[PDB]
């Protein structure tokens, strides 16, 4: 689909059999999630947003369907300020910006 | 043109006069860029992302260019770690994400 920008750009992704809201964000390298389980071991991550950086755990080859689209890669969680998606995934799903 | 999302989405941009480098970033709702000279009134403003908040000055009217795509609206300026290019610009130029 085309997705214009006079509004947020969110939408639903489905992680963990659960459906969450999330902002497709290609100002991301990755994706960051709220607080919430998964499987598996993680590995310790710092990422730098606009207010400094924030500790997340970093999960690998984690399944997760973005508008219905199936992708399956690296999902950061911890205290982020809202779910985001990021070029990661957005690339899985074949998502490009067009003007 | 299409941008690929394969890389950073990060474009030229001109403004005050200026050539800078920006972020395409559909999950930014503004714009800001850098410590950088503006002309005209403004005000005050706290913006927040990963990470926290950052002060910054909001200047509004501001002509922009982005890939020879002329507009106009506002722009934020402060301590940001890189600059970014906000829905709020990326509308003008008839920027949207497809998939
Ligand atoms: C390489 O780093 C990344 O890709 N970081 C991502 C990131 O923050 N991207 N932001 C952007 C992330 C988001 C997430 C958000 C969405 C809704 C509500 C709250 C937050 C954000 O915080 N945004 C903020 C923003 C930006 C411009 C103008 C106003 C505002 C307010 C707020 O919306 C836009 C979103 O895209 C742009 C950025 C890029 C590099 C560095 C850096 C930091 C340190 N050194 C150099 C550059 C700092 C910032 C993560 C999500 C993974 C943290």
């Amino acid at each position: 689909p085309q997705i214009t920008l006079w509004q947020r750009p969110l939408v639903t992704i489905k992680i963990g059999g659960q459906l969450k809201e999330a902002l497709l964000d290609t100002g991301a390298d990755d994706t960051v999630l709220e607080e919430m389980s998964l499987p598996g071991r993680w590995k310790p991550k710092m990422i730098g947003g606009i207010g400094g950086f924030i500790k997340v755990r970093q999960y690998d080859q984690i399944p997760i369907e973005i508008c219905g689209h199936k992708a399956i890669g690296t999902v950061l969680v911890g205290p982020t300020p809202t779910n985001v998606i990021g070029r990661n995934l957005l690339t899985q799903i074949g998502c490009t910006l067009n003007f």
